[PDB]
Formats: C-alpha cells, sequence, structure tokens
C-alpha cells in the first residue's frame, strides 16, 4: 500500500510511487529522478501517464523500455497544466534530470515536493521567490547537525590535484572511479579532463551516460578501455581484491592504481578536513573515500527552510523510526522559533 507522504492532497497525483501496483484514485504518476528506490516498479508493461524531466524520460525509454506513449516530459522553469492543475518543475541540484515539483492546488494551497535535493542559495532566485508555499515535502536525509561536508567544488579540487600529482610522478599509474547509479559524474569527468584522457567504461554505463544531455559528451567518454587511463567500475569492485584483479586484466600497461569512492557523509567528516584526507594503501594500490554529496548538509537544509517559511513540513526520508521522526520534528520547531515564522 502506498504511504501517505507519497500522495498529493486535493489531486489525483502521486510522487515516486511505482512499487505499490495500481494506486486507487491516481490519474498521473510523477517521477522526480532516476534512482532505483524512487523508480522501483516501472517497466515496459506500465500503462499509466508518467510525468518527469526530459533526461528522466530518456532513461525510462532506453534503460527501462517504458513505451513512448506513456512518457510525458516537461520543460523546467515553465508553468504547465496537468489534469487541470498548474505545475512547475525546478532543478533539484541532485543527479542529472532530478527535479523538485511545485503544485498549485485548485483551492489556493501551494505545495513544494523537493524530491531528493542539495539545497543551494541559487534556489532563492528561482520561481520560488514569487509566492507563498504552504506545505513542504522535504528530503531530510541528513537532518541532524553532525552532518557536515565540504562544497562539491572543494572536493573536486582535491580529486583533480591528487590524480594529476600521482600520474605526473608515475605516467604508468591508472585512475579508477566507482559508480552504482547516475549522479556524481563531475568526479570522473574532471579527473579525465586534467589528465587529457577520455573515461573508459562498460557498454551498459556508456548507454546510461548517452541519455543525460551533457554537452560535448562524445569528446569525454568511451567503451575503448585500452585508450583510456581513467576507468569506471562498479562501486562493489572498489576494494583491494577487485582492483588487483582489474590491474591483471590491463596486460602490463599499468603498474599502480589510484582509486576514488565518492560516498556521501562518513563519520570521518566529524574529525577531518578535506585537505587532510588520506588513502588506504596496500602495495601499489591506494583508495580514497571522498565526501561528494548530492544531498543537503544540515546547515544547507536549515537555510533553505528558514528562507521558504512553510506552514507545514512532511519529511520523506528517515520516516520509519519514532526516534528519527522525533529528532526531525524538534529541529523543525527550533528553526521556526529562531526565524519567527
Ligand atoms: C534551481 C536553482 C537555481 C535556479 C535559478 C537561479 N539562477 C540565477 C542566475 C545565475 C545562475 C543560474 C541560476 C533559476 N532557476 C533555478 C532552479
Ligand atoms: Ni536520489
Amino acid at each position: 500500500t502506498c504511504p501517505f507522504y507519497k500522495k498529493i492532497p486535493g489531486t489525483g497525483f502521486t510522487v515516486d510511487a511505482f512499487q505499490y501496483g495500481v494506486v486507487e484514485g491516481c490519474t498521473a504518476y510523477f517521477l522526480t529522478h532516476f534512482h532505483s528506490d524512487h523508480y522501483a516498479g516501472l517497466s515496459k508493461h506500465f500503462t499509466f501517464p508518467v510525468y518527469c524531466s526530459e533526461i528522466t524520460g530518456n532513461l525510462l525509454k532506453n534503460k527501462l523500455h517504458v513505451q513512448e506513449q506513456y512518457i510525458h516530459p516537461l520543460p523546467l522553469d515553465t508553468e504547465c497544466i496537468v489534469n487541470g492543475v498548474k505545475v512547475v518543475l525546478l532543478d533539484a541540484n541532485h543527479c542529472p534530470g532530478a527535479v523538485m515539483i511545485l503544485f498549485y492546488l485548485p483551492n489556493g494551497t501551494v505545495i513544494l515536493h523537493t524530491g531528493d535535493f542539495r539545497a543551494d542559495p541559487s534556489m532563492e532566485r528561482s520561481l520560488l521567490a514569487d509566492q507563498k508555499v504552504h506545505m513542504l515535502y522535504l528530503d531530510t536525509t541528513y537532518c541532524s547537525p553532525e552532518y557536515t561536508f565540504p562544497s562539491q567544488q572543494e572536493v573536486i579540487r582535491f580529486a583533480i590535484n591528487t590524480a594529476f600529482e600521482a600520474v605526473t610522478l608515475n605516467p604508468h599509474a591508472l585512475v579508477v572511479c566507482g559508480t552504482y547509479s547516475i549522479g556524481k559524474e563531475k568526479v570522473f569527468l574532471a579527473i579525465a579532463d586534467v589528465l587529457g584522457s577520455k573515461v573508459g567504461m562498460s557498454q551498459e554505463k556508456y548507454k546510461t551516460l548517452q541519455c543525460l544531455n551533457i554537452p560535448e559528451i562524445n569528446s569525454l567518454i568511451t567503451t575503448d578501455m585500452c585508450s583510456s587511463l581513467v576507468h569506471l567500475l562498479p562501486m562493489m569492485q572498489i576494494n583491494f581484491k577487485g582492483l588487483q584483479s582489474h590491474l591483471k586484466k590491463c596486460g602490463g600497461k599499468y603498474n599502480q592504481i589510484l582509486a576514488f569512492r565518492p560516498t556521501g557523509w562518513t563519520h570521518s567528516n566529524k574529525f577531518t578536513r578535506i585537505a587532510d584526507v588520506i588513502p588506504q594503501t596496500k602495495g601499489n594500490i591506494s583508495i580514497y573515500g571522498i565526501p561528494y554529496s548530492e544531498h543537503s548538509s544540515y546547515l544547507e537544509m536549515k537555510r533553505f527552510v528558514q528562507w521558504l517559511k512553510p506552514q507545514k513540513i512532511i519529511p520523506t526520508v528517515n520516516v520509519g523510526t519514532w526516534k528519527s521522526r522525533s529528532t526531525m520534528e524538534k529541529y523543525f520547531r527550533e528553526w521556526k522559533l529562531e526565524a519567527g515564522y
């Protein structure tokens, strides 16, 4: 059964609700982004209207084989009418194609659903500036003050400088980056750019990247592993055993591996700064865990909500325990009392 926090009141709409069969009363299914916990249930046999971004629609058609007649892509930053209700899609600063959805209810209520997002001050100058928002369905992934991490720009500077130093010292070193979903493409693209290389990957991963409308992509990625010194592998293979095995396959072209695992937050953020990050090393293999987040930090989330001043907040993450729900509710009240709304 579909949970209450995936239903939009006063409409026939659900959000990220594809794993519950036919939802009673649902005339249109919205999909915020192409991550598996959100699309779970979609396939070539789905026959209801799906509303999403252009990029998300490309992935639905090519990766899940959803029939074109049921895919309804909408442009961003543009007022659209869906089943008699005005809606707007806004960039979520998450992965490629990810959106927030603004719903203008017939009765005058305005609802913002953030999907998954990384809050940024630039959102304060979008179409959100124009009107009041009554209810906020919020990505609360990191809603506690221990969740600190650096800017994406600082993390990429560290990665570029690290990779460039290592390969300039040893021209026979290979760089490897882990992936298991779309998102965080800047990590591998920025490293390849500084090294003058294309990024090598499987046919399946190449297909996925070709769906993302990234400018000049044909100049940056390849399926020819032998021509490339930046390789993408499944996140599960980024360990000493898996990387040793990969180095064997490269046929003595390389004699060292520098590997990156772009996690979200890990507890080592509480002690260390990005500049002081060090790898785990065994022989000629080194692995860096880098805190590249596509979700709001606690402080970023707090700033966004105190700017927006919603009348009611509905969390969409960490909803399953009473301890998590109580913790989040206490922070929402603090934020309201500090700001005066
Ligand atoms: C999500 C986040 C930010 C924005 C903006 C604000 N823009 C300011 C102008 C300079 C750079 C572009 C960004 C418009 N729509 C958005 C959706
Ligand atoms: Ni996501």
